[PDB]
């Protein structure tokens, strides 16, 4: 009934993509949602619409997209609400499109960053 | 003697530069590193050269740059690597430059509290 849609910048690199794809698979594993599918904003595949029209077409009625940014931009506050038709520029009237926040300066992260510092 | 240099992508918005701030403030709470300071690759100061050069004028002889980048791209393979001259386009120094977030389990946790919310 819920899917989980990860949205990401995408990259003539195949990094980006990878990171959503590893990142999906790991939520997937946690077994919390029916339906997880990623999209990426530009220059590869699968798109933002095509990952929300995948989990509409695989019966969700609640979307929740999740921006993996680690903070706001243009692409999270214009180009993607209007890729969901969040903001003025095919939703079913019985889905709803869910858009969350970004990853911000989360304690997680820093604790990831300090990791890092030490390459680990 | 050794310094934490967070890199971030930067914004003509004003949040990109606003993390990273955030992130150090955090990181220097801890108190783990004598030096901490951020540099943002674009759009907005502190610059990268600029963050290194405070830490090496704050007496770092090794500097610990992190990418506050999720993956790997363009500005992480290329443009700061070159910024920080370890690839072709300081005696007593060592710059370590170091990896990316990537896909941490600890993202996954983050992206599961966005999910709902929190």
């Amino acid at each position: 009934m819920e899917a989980l849609v990860l949205v990401g910048h995408g990259s003539r690199l195949p990094y980006s993509k990878e990171l959503l794809v590893k990142l999906a698979e790991k939520v997937k594993e946690r077994n919390l949602f029916p339906i997880v599918e990623i999209g990426l904003m530009e220059f590869s595949e699968p798109t933002i619409p095509q990952a929300v029209k995948k989990a509409i077409e695989q019966g969700a009625k609640r979307i929740i997209v999740v921006p993996v940014f680690l903070a706001h931009g243009i692409h999270t506050t214009r180009d993607i609400p209007r890729l969901l038709g969040l903001i003025e520029d095919e939703i079913p009237e019985d889905v709803e499109i869910i858009y969350r926040e970004p990853i911000g300066a989360d304690d997680r992260i820093v604790d990831i960053i300090i990791d890092r510092a030490f390459g680990r």
